[PDB]
């Protein structure tokens, strides 16, 4: 009993360790999402190299 | 979705690039049109070389 109630803390201390990781990758998604708009804009040929290098 | 809404800006930035070009050739037409009257007038033989060179 004192093992399952303590192993329930370990299971919840692993839930926190995992929420932190996916919470962080939640933002790598948004950065990668914005990073993809600055390649559909850079692919247009109305841009100049002064503006592609600006992106 | 963020690609099609950005690729819709590229399509409209190409519409502007193309309107500028044909807007410019709109005047090369008028100059070429006037330039053709100063060859039906210069072809008449009541003109003298003092007036052909004047045209």
């Amino acid at each position: 009993i004192r093992g399952l109630d303590m192993a329930s803390k370990n299971a919840q201390d692993g839930i926190s360790l995992i929420q932190t990781s996916e919470g962080a990758l939640n933002e790598t998604h948004s950065i990668l999402q914005r990073m993809s708009e600055l390649a559909t804009q850079a692919a247009n040929d109305t841009n100049t190299d002064s503006d592609r290098s600006e992106l």
